[PDB]
């Protein structure tokens, strides 16, 4: 959904 997603995943 949001970037800060992918960022924060690993």
């Amino acid at each position: 959904r949001f970037l800060r997603r992918i960022f924060f995943f690993f």
